[PDB]
């Protein structure tokens, strides 16, 4: 039942997922699409702006282009962007992610990871890592990135939990939107006024009157949406895969150099996002041997892409004293994510302290069953039990 892109067993994509051609077409459940798995395939996709489409339409209705309407819940997220409209919002946030920008940030992630890390300790061993750390790290890191005032931010991410909440519906989800929009209305104005130090205020002071108050609000939700999953999920995962494979540990208490280079072996192996945004073919072209047909959907699977042998040989091992190479993870072209560094910057401190904290640390138990995190828009595990 579930779609072919989505399966998983263990840190790897699935065999049948595996089995599957470079570019064939597939039916999810029923739509009908592309299935790229390649990496050629999946660069060639992913590269070509000016082909293919990624605004979300209605109805089948105009593929691609400029100035159609677009509705509230997707303003302000870039991935639902062509150019030329992509490149201008782009642009606007750009300098905001600058890895002399994102640098400055480490102080802050460091102070929320120990909080994190105290609160295991306080409530002692065995403890879920999933719960305590994984998934609460990447909230605060999003409201520092944003600018979002330091003593606003407990309410500010429950507000926000509820809002993308997918389990609600009706009035309790409505409810949910129409609160943090309360909020984030206020945020506006407060940076509208006395422009602050994060993302929203740095786009008001250089862009200001050019730029409008729905996109700055789009903007917070969106980078919160972007930004959360990806990262607990990456927590969760990397944290099992290490203990695993514990001689690969000692990668990450050595010096900086090699810790990011476990880090982006990790993102490659693990592969948290199923696939990106679909790409609607605008007019014919070709991509790998075959022709893909206007209005035709494309899906590339990247997990499977950065298993790809023309990638890396020995591609479905995990070996975090390699090379980086030229994966998928964060996707390619104009498209390619945008918090990328400040990504590789959050794990990389989260890592690192979490074994400096807990030396010891094992699985409370290695020969239990694995709660993987399913049917989210990223792979992840819903719960570790952790002792030290
Ligand atoms: C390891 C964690 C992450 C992974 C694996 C990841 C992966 C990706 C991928 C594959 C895309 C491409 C989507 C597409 O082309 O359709 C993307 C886009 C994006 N990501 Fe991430 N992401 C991660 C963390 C983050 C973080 C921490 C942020 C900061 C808020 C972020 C913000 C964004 C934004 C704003 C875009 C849209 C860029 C655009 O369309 O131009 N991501 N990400």
């Amino acid at each position: 039942r579930p779609p072919i892109h989505t399966l998983r067993q263990g840190f790897d994509p699935a065999d049948e997922l595996r089995a599957a051609g470079e570019l064939t077409r597939v039916r999810l459940g029923a739509e009908h699409t592309w299935l790229a798995t390649g990496h050629d395939v999946v660069r060639q996709v992913l590269g070509d702006h000016t082909r293919f489409s990624t605004r979300r339409r209605f109805d089948r209705d105009e593929i691609g282009g400029k100035g159609v309407f677009r509705p509230r819940e997707l303003v302000g997220n870039l991935m639902d962007y062509d150019p030329p409209e992509h490149t201008r919002l782009r642009r606007l946030l750009a300098p905001g992610f600058t890895h002399r920008k994102i640098r400055r940030m480490a102080p802050y992630i460091e102070q929320i990871v120990t909080e994190r890390l105290d609160e295991m300790e306080r409530e002692g061993s065995p403890a879920d890592l999933i719960e305590l750390f994984a998934d609460e790290v990447p909230g605060p890191v999003l409201c520092e990135l944003l600018g979002v005032p330091r003593d606003d931010r407990a309410m500010f991410l429950q507000l926000c939990h509820r809002h993308l909440d997918a389990s609600l519906s009706g009035r309790r989800r409505a409810a949910a939107g129409e609160a943090f929009s309360r909020y984030l209305v206020t945020m506006v104005a407060r940076e509208r006024k006395d422009p602050g130090d994060g993302l929203i205020g740095m786009v008001v002071a250089e862009h200001g009157d050019t730029v409008t108050d729905e996109e700055l609000r789009g903007v917070c939700v969106q980078m919160m949406l972007a930004g959360d999953d990806n990262i607990s999920g990456m927590i969760g995962l990397g944290v099992l895969a290490l203990l695993r494979n514990p001689e690969q540990i000692a990668a990450l208490r050595g010096d900086v150099p090699a810790a990011e280079r476990a880090v982006d072996e990790l993102i490659r192996y693990l592969t948290v996002p199923y696939a990106p945004t679909p790409r609607t073919a605008i007019e014919d072209s070709t991509v790998g041997d075959q022709v893909i047909k206007a209005g035709e959907t494309v899906l590339c699977s990247l997990p499977t892409a950065n298993r790809d042998p023309a990638l890396l040989p020995d591609a479905d091992r995990l070996d975090v004293t390699r090379e980086a190479v030229p994966h998928v993870a964060f996707g390619h072209g104009v498209h390619h994510c945008l918090g990328a560094a400040l990504a590789r910057l959050e794990l990389r401190i989260a890592y690192t302290a979490l074994w400096r904290r807990f030396p010891d640390l094992r699985l409370a138990d290695p020969d239990g069953a694995t709660e993987f995190r399913l049917s989210t828009p990223a792979y992840g595990i819903s719960r570790l039990m952790v002792t030290w």
